[PDB]
C-alpha cells in the first residue's frame, strides 16, 4: 500500500483505488497502473522533474529503504501478478531488488523528489510506475 499527496492530487496503483478515489477521480490509465483522485486537505509531497536513474524506495514486505538503479520509463511485458495477468504495462521503471505485491505503493525518491510508485515485482526485480511527466500533478 501507499500514496503520493502533492497539492490536491492522490497518487495510487489503479489496481488499489478505493471506491472514494474512483468517486474524486482526475484521471486514471490501466496501462500505467495509476489512479490519480481529488483531495480536501494540500498534500506536501515533491514530485521530481529529472531523468535520475538512481534514488531510493520503501520496501514494506522488509521495512527497509534500498538504494537502486533503475531503468528509464519505457512499455515493459510484466509476467501474471496476483492483481494483473501477464500483459504489457507503460512508464515503468525495474530495478534489481525485492517487491511483494504488497509492496505497491511504496515510493522512490531521488534528490529531486518522488520518482514514482512500486508496481510489479518477481523474478528479483522491483518495478515502479514513474510519475515525472506528469507536470500538471504540480499546478491546478
Ligand atoms: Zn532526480
Amino acid at each position: 500500500s501507499g500514496a503520493i499527496y502533492v497539492g490536491n492530487y492522490r497518487v495510487v496503483n489503479r489496481h488499489l483505488a478505493t471506491h472514494n478515489d474512483w468517486a474524486n477521480l482526475v484521471w486514471e490509465d490501466s496501462s500505467r497502473d495509476l489512479l490519480v483522485s481529488s483531495t480536501t486537505a494540500q498534500g506536501c509531497d515533491t514530485i521530481a522533474r529529472c531523468d535520475c536513474q538512481t534514488g531510493v524506495y520503501y520496501c514494506s514486505s522488509r521495512r527497509k529503504h534500498y538504494p537502486v538503479s533503475f531503468s528509464k520509463p519505457s512499455l515493459i511485458f510484466v509476467e501474471a501478478s496476483e492483481y494483473y495477468p501477464a500483459r504489457y504495462q507503460s512508464h515503468l521503471m525495474l530495478a534489481v531488488g525485492h517487491s511483494e505485491p504488497g509492496d505497491c505503493g511504496g515510493i522512490l525518491r531521488c534528490q529531486h523528489g518522488v520518482v514514482g510508485i512500486v508496481s510489479t515485482g518477481g523474478n528479483g526485480l522491483v518495478g515502479f510506475a514513474d510519475v515525472r511527466d506528469l507536470l500538471w500533478l504540480d499546478e491546478e
